[PDB]
C-alpha cells in the first residue's frame, strides 16, 4: 500500500492546472507530508510531529479556487471548501467559526476519527483584515475578530458541534492542515514602498520614475511577513502558516494553452455544447492568438475570457437551432475583430 | 512526597528554552496549589488565600507551550480554554460555565476532583475593550466576558448540565465550587509598548528643552515589558476589578538570536528531530551543521513573529527536495550546508 509521489499528484494537478510550478510543489509536499504524520500513531522518537499550513496568494482569476477544487478529487481523505466572509467574532447574527467543522463531518458521515485526519480550504482571506485600523477604534466584527478566533484554530483545540442538528461532540483539530487563499488587493503598493526608496523631489535624490517597478510576477516572490502586517493581518494569524505560495500573472502564451490541454477548458465545453446539436465546432489557433491579447488588456485573467468567446459567438448560437443541415463550424481571426463572420458548412 | 520548583522546572527545561523567570512563576504556583489542596482549613491558619497568574509575551515566546508540558506531569485535571469564543450571559455564541464543564470530562465528573484542578486560558487580550468606542453601544465579547468572569476568579458556584442531559426530565445542574481553582491567563499583547513609552519616556517634545529619540530602535520589548504596572493595563481596556484578581504577572521577554539554536537541538520536540523522524521512516538519514542554524536565527528574528514563524525558513528551503525525494532511490543520507539557507546552491544528496 505505497502512498503516491510529489511527481505523481503534480501530474494529476498539472492535467487541470497551467504555469503554476511553484504553487503545485507546495501541495504536493504537504499533501504527502500530511500522509506521512497520519501514518505516524505518535509512537516514534519524533513525537508532537510539528504541522505546515499554506498561505496561496496570486492575482485575480489565476486558479487559485481551482487548485482546491480539483485536489479533492483525487484526495481520499474530506475535503470542504468554506468563506471567510460569512464569519463574525463569536457572538453575532453572522456566523460562527466552528461551522466550518460541520461542513466536514458531512463529507465523512459524521466520522471523527476520519475527519480529523482531513483537508480544510478558505476563500477570500484578504477581506478578513484591518483596513488601515491599527489602533482599532472599534472591534471589527467581519475582519480582525475573525482572524482572532482562528488563531487557536490552526495550533488546535477541541470545538463543539451540534450532530445532525443536548449534546456535542469534541473534534480536534491539531493534525487538520488548512490551506487558506485570497487573492490580496493593492499589496504590491505596500511592497514598492520598502523596495522603490525612489521618492526622488529634492536635487540629491534620486527619482527612477521608470514604471517598470510595477512587475506582480517579480514583486510577490520578495514578499515577507512583515509586508502583511501593514495589510491587516496580525503577526499572530501569520505564525500559524509559515508556508507561503506566489503565483504569477496568466502570460499570452500560458493562455493558449488554457484552452487546449486541460480537459475542462471552454473549448472543450462548447464543443459539446455543440455535439449534441449535431454540429462540430473548430478553433484555429490564429483566433487564440488574438484572444489572448485582448483578455489581458480587460486585467480580469483567465476568467475575463468568456466575455470574449461568447460575445463572439452570441449571433451565431442564436440562429444556429433554426438552421438546418449544418455539420461544422470554422472561426477565424477575423470574426473576433469583427470584420468578417463565422464560416458555416453544410451537410 | 510532592515535587519541588528546581525538579518541576527541570521537567519543563526539557519543552521549554530560555524563559528563567516565566518558569518560576508557574513552579511557585502548582507546588503551592498541593499545599493549600492538601490542608483546606485543617492548620492553625485559615482563609487561605490564592494568587492566579498572568503571562504576558510576544508572538511565539512560549506561552501556550507551557500550559501544555504542565499537563503532562500535572497530576490534578487541567484544561485549555479560550476566551474569543465567550459571549456575555445570554447571546448566541458561548457562556462561561463551558469552561468547568470541559474540567468535568477531564475529571470524569469528579465534582471534588474538579474543584481542585487548574484553569488556563488562551488569548486573554481578545476580550481588552476599545478605550475610545462609542458609547451607545454594549461589549458583549470583550466587556461582558470580564465582567462575567469577575465572580469566577474569585469564587462562586455555577449550574453545569451533567453530560448535557437524556432529555428535559432531568431539569436539574450541579454545583461546583471555584474558590480554590486555579487559573493562568495568558495572551500576547498587542500595541502595549506604545502605552508605557508614553508614560515612561514622557518625552516626544518638538521643542530645544525636551530630550529627542536618541536612535529609531529604542524601549526593548524584553526590557520594556518588565516596567509594566497594573495602570498600563487600564489604558489597554482591561477593567481594574479585573486585573485585582490576577496578581502575579510574568513577562515573556523575546527570542535571542542563541535561543534560537538551542530550540532546535536541545528539546526533544524540535523541529530537526521531526524532520529527522520524518525522514527516518522514508529510511533516510538527515544533518543540521551549526552553520546553517545561526543563519537560520536572522531570518526569522527579521520576519518579527517568534519561533513560529521558523517552519517557513526551513520549509522553504527543503521544499525543492522533499518534492523529488521520493522519487529518487539509492539514496541514504541527505547534507545541509549554509549556502541552501541562503538559496545560492543545492543541498548534496548521498547515494547508497
Ligand atoms: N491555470 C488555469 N488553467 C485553466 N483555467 C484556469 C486557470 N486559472 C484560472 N482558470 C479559470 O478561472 C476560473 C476561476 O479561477 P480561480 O481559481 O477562481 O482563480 P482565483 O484566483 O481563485 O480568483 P478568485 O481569488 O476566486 S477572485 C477557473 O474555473 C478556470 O475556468
Ligand atoms: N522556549 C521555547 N522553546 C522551544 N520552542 C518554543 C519556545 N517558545 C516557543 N516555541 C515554539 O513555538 C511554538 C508555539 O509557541 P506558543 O507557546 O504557542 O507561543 P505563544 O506566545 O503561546 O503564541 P500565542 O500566545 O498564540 S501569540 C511551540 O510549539 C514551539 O515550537
Amino acid at each position: 500500500s505505497a502512498l503516491p509521489t510529489p511527481h505523481e499528484i503534480r501530474n494529476h494537478l498539472d492535467d487541470y492546472v497551467i504555469g503554476q510550478e511553484q504553487a503545485k510543489k507546495v501541495l504536493a509536499v504537504a499533501v504527502y507530508n500530511h500522509y506521512k504524520r497520519l501514518r505516524n500513531g505518535d509512537t516514534s522518537n519524533g513525537v508532537e510531529l510539528g504541522k505546515s499550513n499554506i498561505l496561496l496568494i496570486g492575482p485575480t482569476g489565476s486558479g487559485k479556487t481551482l487548485l482546491a477544487e480539483t485536489l479533492a478529487r483525487l484526495l481520499d481523505v474530506p475535503f470542504t471548501m468554506a468563506d471567510a466572509t460569512t464569519l463574525t467574532e463569536a457572538g453575532y447574527v453572522g456566523e460562527d467559526v466552528e461551522n466550518i467543522i460541520q461542513k466536514l463531518l458531512q463529507k465523512s458521515d459524521y466520522d471523527v476519527q476520519k475527519a480529523q485526519r482531513g483537508i480544510v480550504y478558505i476563500d477570500q482571506i484578504d477581506k478578513i483584515s484591518r483596513k488601515s485600523d491599527n489602533p482599532s477604534i472599534t472591534r471589527d466584527v467581519s475582519g480582525e475578530g475573525v482572524q482572532q478566533a482562528l488563531l487557536k484554530l490552526i495550533e488546535g483545540t477541541v470545538a463543539a458541534v451540534p450532530p445532525q442538528g443536548q449534546e456535542f461532540l469534541q473534534v480536534d483539530t491539531s493534525k487538520i492542515l488548512f490551506i487558506c487563499g485570497g487573492a490580496f488587493a493593492g499589496l504590491d503598493k505596500v511592497i514598492s514602498h520598502r523596495v522603490e526608496t525612489g521618492s526622488g523631489i529634492g536635487f540629491g535624490a534620486t527619482v527612477k520614475a521608470k514604471s517598470d517597478k510595477a512587475s506582480e510576477g517579480e514583486l510577490l516572490a520578495q514578499v515577507e511577513p512583515e509586508d502583511l502586517i501593514k495589510f491587516g493581518l496580525i503577526p499572530e494569524f501569520i505564525g500559524r502558516l509559515p508556508v507561503v505560495a506566489t503565483l504569477n500573472e496568466l502570460s499570452e502564451e500560458a493562455l493558449i494553452q488554457i484552452l487546449k490541454e486541460p480537459k475542462n477548458a471552454l473549448t472543450k465545453q462548447y464543443q459539446a455544447l455543440f455535439n449534441l446539436e449535431g454540429v462540430d465546432l473548430e478553433f484555429r489557433d490564429e483566433a487564440l492568438d488574438a484572444i489572448a491579447k485582448k483578455a489581458m488588456a480587460r486585467k480580469t485573467g483567465a476568467r475575463g475570457l468568456r466575455s470574449i468567446v461568447e460575445a463572439a459567438l452570441l449571433d451565431t448560437m442564436y440562429d444556429l437551432p433554426s438552421m438546418e443541415d449544418v455539420e461544422k463550424v470554422v472561426i477565424d481571426e477575423s470574426v473576433i475583430d469583427g470584420q468578417s463572420e463565422p464560416l458555416l458548412i453544410y451537410g
